[PDB]
C-alpha cells in the first residue's frame, strides 16, 4: 500500500484518503456512486459497463503536448522546431514545467486519490514500472484497463520510473503570456520521468502519452518500439502487422492490438487492455470487441438512452467513440502473459486507392526501412512515419533501423500487401488478400520465385497457391504498361515528396535510392 506521506513527495499535500490500486470491484461502486458531478459521472449501461463522457476533447490534443528540453531530451529528442521539424514535439521551458506540475500536484492535494501502479511492457527485463495518480475513479479504471496489474507480490517490491498526474480538472490561466497553445496541457519531462494533463479529461492522453514514452527509451536501449499489431501461430511463429481484421484467425492468437516492442527475448505488448473504436460498432463484423463489453469495459463518450440502451452508431458528439476493457475480455490472446518470441514475419498493409502496387510483394531491408517511414495508405492518399507520426519521440529512422536490425537477427521477412485496390478501380478481393496473407505466414513466399516491378523496384512472386496468377502483377489490370506507368509515376511523385522530409539526416538521405524512382 501507500502512506500520505509517500505522496508528498511529489508536492501533493492535504491528502485526504487513497484507493491504491483499485480491485474492479471497487471501481464498479466508486464510478456509480450518486454523489458525483460533471465529466465524473459514470452511467451503467444495460451491457453492464460503465459509460462516461469527457467533455470537450474526445481525442488527443497534439497542439498541447509538450516535453521539456533540458540536458537529458536537448540532443536526443526529435524536436518540432529543429531540421525539418513537422512533429508535436513541443519544447517546454523548465520553469514552465514547474508551474504545469504545481498545478496539478495543487489540484490533487486536498482530495481523496486513486493511485493505480501498473507496467507497461509484458517482458519483466524491459518493462517500465509507472505510478498513475488521479483523483477520478474512472479515470483509474481506464489505466487500470489499459497498462499491465501487477501482482500483490510484484506491488510489494514495486519502485515507479515513470509518474503520471492527471490533472484534468485543472487548467493553466497563465498559458497565453507561456507561450503555449490552451489552457490545457499534456506535458513530459524526462529528467523527472514525469507526464502531466491538465484541462483534457480524453483517456487516450494517458495511453498515448506512455506510448511516447516508450517510443524514446527503448529504441536508445536497443529495443524496436512499434504501432502493430502482433499474432502468434501454434507453432509460436510470430507475425507482426502494420497499418490498416487480418490480425484476427481462430489458429493464431493475439499478442496485442496496437503497441509491441521487440527485444532480446521477442515480441512483447506494452498494454494490458485494447482501446477500441466503437462508432458503428457491430456484433457481426467485431465479434469480439462487442463481447468484450461488459462489467469491467468502461465506454467512453458513447450515446447512451434512459433505459441504458446503447446507441453505438450515434457519431454527434464524436466519432471517436471508444471502449476499454482488459485483454482478458478478448479469449484468443496469447496468455498468461502477453508476448511471445521473435517476429518471423512483418507485414505492411495498405489500401492503395491508386491501383498501383502489387497484392503482395517482398521487401529487401532497405525498402522495409524506406516502406516503414512512408506508412503509406489512401480512397486518398495519407502517410504517417512508422505508421505512428503522432507518438514518435526520436527520428522516424531511427525506429527503422532498431525494427530492421531484429528483423535481421531473427530472419524475418518483410511484405508489402496492397489490401486496396487494382488498375479497374475496383477493390483486391478480400478471399485473395487471406490466401496472401495464408502464404506468407506459412512461409513459402521467403524463397518464392520473384519478378521485379518497375519504378517501384518490387519482387513480386511468380505465382502464390490459391490465387489466380494475372492478380499478382498490377500491371495487368491497366490497358498497357505505359498505362500503369503512368499511375505509377504519380504515385511514386507522392512518395518521393512525402520521404524528403526526413533526408536531412544521413539515414534518411541513404533511402532514398531504395524508394521509387521516378
Ligand atoms: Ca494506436
Amino acid at each position: 500500500g501507500l502512506t500520505p506521506q509517500e505522496l508528498e513527495a511529489y508536492g501533493i499535500s492535504d491528502v485526504h484518503d487513497i484507493v491504491y490500486n483499485p480491485s474492479y470491484d471497487l471501481l464498479y461502486q466508486e464510478e456509480l456512486d450518486p454523489s458525483l458531478t460533471g465529466y465524473e459521472r459514470g452511467v451503467l449501461t444495460n451491457l453492464g459497463a460503465v459509460a462516461v463522457d469527457t467533455g470537450i476533447f474526445t481525442g488527443r490534443s497534439p497542439k498541447d503536448k509538450y516535453i521539456v528540453r533540458d540536458d537529458t531530451t536537448r540532443d536526443t529528442f526529435w524536436w518540432a522546431d529543429k531540421g525539418k521539424g513537422k512533429n508535436d514535439n513541443k519544447p517546454l521551458s523548465p520553469e514552465t514545467w514547474q508551474h504545469l506540475k504545481g498545478l496539478v500536484t495543487r489540484q490533487l492535494s486536498g482530495k481523496r486519490l486513486f493511485v493505480v501502479d501498473a507496467f507497461c511492457g509484458a517482458n519483466p527485463d524491459t518493462r517500465l514500472s509507472v505510478r498513475f495518480i488521479t483523483e477520478v475513479a474512472w479515470q483509474a479504471h481506464f489505466v487500470k484497463n489499459m497498462f499491465i496489474r501487477p501482482s500483490d507480490e510484484e506491488l510489494a517490491g514495486f519502485k515507479p520510473d515513470f509518474i503520471v498526474m492527471n490533472g484534468a480538472k485543472c487548467t493553466n490561466p497563465q498559458w497565453k503570456e507561456q507561450g503555449l497553445n490552451s489552457e490545457n496541457f499534456v506535458a513530459f519531462n524526462l529528467t523527472e520521468r514525469m507526464q502531466l494533463i491538465g484541462g483534457t479529461w480524453y483517456g487516450g492522453e494517458m495511453k498515448k502519452g506512455m506510448f511516447s514514452m516508450m517510443n524514446y527509451l527503448l529504441p536508445l536501449k536497443g529495443i524496436a518500439s512499434m504501432h502493430c499489431s502482433a499474432n502468434v501461430g501454434e507453432a509460436g511463429d510470430v507475425a507482426v502487422f502494420f497499418g490498416l481484421t487480418l490480425s484476427t484467425d481462430p489458429a493464431r492468437r493475439l499478442i496485442g492490438d496496437d503497441e509491441h516492442g521487440w527485444d532480446d527475448d521477442g515480441v512483447f505488448n506494452f498494454e494490458g487492455g485494447s482501446y477500441a473504436k466503437t462508432i458503428k460498432l457491430s456484433k457481426e463484423a467485431e465479434p469480439e470487441i462487442y463481447a468484450a463489453i461488459r462489467r469491467d469495459a468502461l465506454l467512453e463518450n458513447v450515446t447512451k438512452r434512459e433505459n441504458g440502451t446503447i446507441d453505438f452508431d450515434d457519431g454527434s458528439k464524436t466519432e471517436n467513440t471508444r471502449v476499454s476493457y482488459p485483454i482478458y475480455h478478448i479469449d484468443n490472446i496469447v496468455k498468461p502473459v502477453s508476448k511471445a518470441g521473435h517476429a518471423t514475419k512483418v507485414i505492411f498493409l495498405t489500401a492503395d486507392a491508386f491501383g498501383v502496387l502489387p497484392p503482395v510483394s517482398r521487401l529487401t531491408a532497405d525498402q522495409t526501412q524506406y516502406h516503414f517511414l512512408s506508412g503509406f495508405t489512401a480512397p486518398t492518399p495519407t502517410f504517417s512515419a512508422c505508421f505512428g507520426a503522432a507518438f514518435l519521440s526520436l527520428h522516424p529512422t531511427q525506429y527503422a533501423e532498431v525494427l530492421v536490425k531484429r528483423m535481421q537477427a531473427a530472419g524475418a521477412q518483410a511484405y508489402l500487401v496492397n489490401t486496396g485496390w487494382n488498375g479497374t478501380g475496383k477493390r483486391i478481393s478480400i478471399k485473395d488478400t487471406r490466401a496472401i496473407i495464408d502464404a506468407i505466414l506459412n512461409g513459402s513466399l521467403d524463397n518464392a520465385e520473384t519478378f521485379t516491378l518497375p519504378m517501384f523496384n518490387l519482387a513480386i512472386p511468380t505465382e502464390l497457391p490459391g490465387v489466380d496468377t494475372g492478380i499478382l502483377d498490377p500491371r495487368n489490370t491497366y490497358a498497357s504498361p505505359e498505362q500503369w506507368q503512368e499511375k505509377a509515376e504519380t504515385l511514386a511523385k507522392l512518395f518521393i515528396d512525402n520521404f524528403d522530409k526526413y533526408t536531412d539526416t544521413p539515414a534518411g538521405a541513404a533511402l532514398v535510392a531504395a524508394g521509387p524512382a521516378l
